[PDB]
This record gives structure tokens, C-alpha cells and sequence, in this order.
């Protein structure tokens, strides 16, 4: 979409809210996906809260965005490649807009706390070209994603509660490679509205379940190689003190000479499923992290549909 030009990135809704727009600094990629990423430091101090996200992207070239909020950007540049880092600190996403599967809005009520002593004093942008092609006419690019956010404090918050492997090592030629994940929830209870699966080219199947009283709940299954944007709960799941949430990314060795482990490249993997949630505000904490597993064994009676691809 259009370079704001001079205008520029914020955009008064009203006297509490306003639109603030993250863009690419007009680029042109060089090269087929190019990870490009930008931060925009958030125009108020005080505590606010994103309650809606527009994508402004170009149909053709952008494969994949992503909006992170965190304190420390990689890189104090315009832009830089991704692959320098998002944050310093911890990358927590707020956003992500895939080609071809469209986000699902956030229910009403809902939103992200950022901004305060607290939140994310800044948004971090990344944006995927990977076909290039119709950067030949050496156009700048400003893709982006324009967000809506307001002082007005929201009844319920969203966080993210990120379920990933650290210690995956698949051999080469290894038909089936399992990652298993789980922890015990230990806060308020969350309710899993959407989610998201990330993997590289290995990656066969990606799944996540609440597992109370022995009994396994969908939370979200994905075949991890189709776009990976924010997929919308089948319905509601709540996770509640005492629940273990399980996750399992099934992967394989084919096609590979050497062993992969977990890494940011595209010759490692990576095992990571995006729990998104809301919780009452009073309750609420915007992020929660699981790269354990703590039981093993429970596995044993994992749904037989988190090892069928799908
Ligand atoms: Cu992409
Ligand atoms: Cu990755
Ligand atoms: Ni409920």
C-alpha cells in the first residue's frame, strides 16, 4: 500500500484512539525472500492497547508479515534484514498476515496491553518479499500494517503463550521425528481464541492440546507448510491451574544428509506453536512460555491425528 508520504504514520480516530501505520521504509528487495524488517517506537509513554490491525501489503511480492512488540529492536537502522534479529529482547507477536489464508479479526473487548512501564515501547515489522519479480521496475516498497490503538482500557487482554522445542535433533533420512512439548499451567485461567504454527521445510504436521484430568482438547493442528498466519480456534478452549498443555511437531530426515537441530536458519528447524488468548483484566498477563516436557509419558495417549499429516 501507498508511502504515507506527508502525512505521515499516525492518524487521529478519535480523541482516544488512533491509527498508527508501520510500514517499509520504501525498499526494494534484490534478491527472491528477503526478510526486511523496521521498528516504530510507540508515539505515547503511557499504557495503551492495540485493539485492530489493517494489512497494507502488496498482493504480489509479500509472502508473509509479521508485528512484534518489544523494548530493544535489533538494529537502531531505517530497515535491516531480518536475519541481523527482530529484538534483543523478547520478539512478542502481536500479528501475522499470510498471503493466502486472511487473519480473523480480534473479538471485540480484546485487546494488547503495550506502551506503560510495562508493555512494548516499540513494534518491530517484518515483512517476507519472496517472489521479487515486480521489483525489476526498482520501485521502493511500503508495506506495512496500519494499527489501531486506544488509552480506552480493554475489558479482556491478549497475550501469547508460545509452546517451543529447543533440544529437537532430527538424523538425516529419519522417516519420523517427533518434538514434544508440555508444561503445567500455573496462572489465571486463558482462553485460546487463535493460533499459529511455525516450522521450516521439514515440518509434517504441528499440534497443541489441553490435556485435563488424562482427556486431550484440540486447541489447534496444522499442517505447518500451508501459510502460517493466526488460525482461529474450532472453539474456545479454556486453560485452567491444574492443566498440562501438550504440543507435538512431527517431522522427517528425507531429503536431508546430515542431522538438523533447532536453529534460525533454513537448514535447522523449529518447533513452535503460538498460542493466542485472552484473559479478564484484572487476571491477565500478556505473555507465558513453554520450551519444556514435563510429561513425557502422557504422550502415549496423544490423539492418533497428531501424527497423520493433514
Ligand atoms: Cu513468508
Ligand atoms: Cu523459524
Ligand atoms: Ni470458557
Amino acid at each position: 500500500n501507498e508511502c504515507l508520504g506527508t502525512i505521515g504514520p499516525v492518524t487521529p480516530l478519535d480523541a482516544s484512539d488512533f491509527a498508527l501505520d508501520i510500514r517499509m521504509p520504501g525498499v526494494t528487495p534484490k534478491e527472491s525472500d528477503t526478510y526486511f524488517c523496521m521498528s516504530m517506537r510507540l508515539p505515547v509513554d503511557e499504557e495503551a492497547f492495540v485493539i485492530d490491525f489493517k494489512p497494507r501489503a502488496s498482493m504480489d511480492t509479500v509472502h508473509h508479515m509479521l508485528l512484534f512488540g518489544c523494548n530493544m529492536p535489533s538494529s537502531t537502522g531505517s530497515y535491516w534484514f531480518c536475519d541481523e534479529g527482530t529484538c534483543t529482547d523478547k520478539a512478542n507477536i502481536l500479528y501475522a498476515w499470510a498471503r493466502n489464508a486472511p487473519p480473523t479479526r480480534l473479538p471485540k473487548g480484546v485487546g494488547f496491553r503495550v506502551g506503560g512501564e510495562t508493555g512494548s515501547k516499540y513494534f518491530v515489522l517484518q515483512v517476507h518479499y519472496g517472489d521479487i519479480s515486480a521489483f525489476r521496475d526498482n520501485h521502493k516498497d511500503c508495506s506495512g500494517v496500519s494499527v489501531h490503538l486506544t488509552r480506552v482500557p480493554q475489558p479482556l487482554i491478549a497475550g501469547m503463550y508460545l509452546m517451543m522445542s529447543v533440544d529437537t535433533v532430527i538424523p538425516p533420512g529419519e522417516k519420523v521425528v517427533n518434538a514434544d512439548i508440555s508444561c503445567q499451567y500455573k496462572m489465571y485461567p486463558m482462553h485460546v481464541f487463535a493460533y499459529r504454527v511455525h516450522t521450516h521445510h521439514l515440518g509434517k504436521v504441528v499440534s497443541g492440546y489441553r490435556v485435563r484430568n488424562g482427556q486431550w482438547t484440540l486447541i489447534g493442528r496444522q499442517n505447518p507448510q500451508l501459510p502460517q498466519a493466526f488460525y482461529p480456534v474450532e472453539h474456545p478452549v479454556d486453560v485452567t491451574f491444574g492443566d498440562i498443555l501438550a504440543a507435538r511437531c512431527v517431522f522427517t530426515g528425507e531429503g536431508r544428509t546430515e542431522a538438523t537441530h533447532i536453529g534460525g536458519t533454513s537448514s535447522d528447524e523449529m518447533c513452535n506453536l503460538y498460542i493466542m488468548y485472552y484473559m479478564e483484566a484484572k487476571y491477565a498477563l500478556s505473555f507465558m512460555t513453554c520450551t519444556k516436557n514435563v510429561a513425557p509419558d502422557m504422550f502415549r495417549t496423544i490423539p492418533a491425528e497428531a501424527n497423520i499429516p493433514i
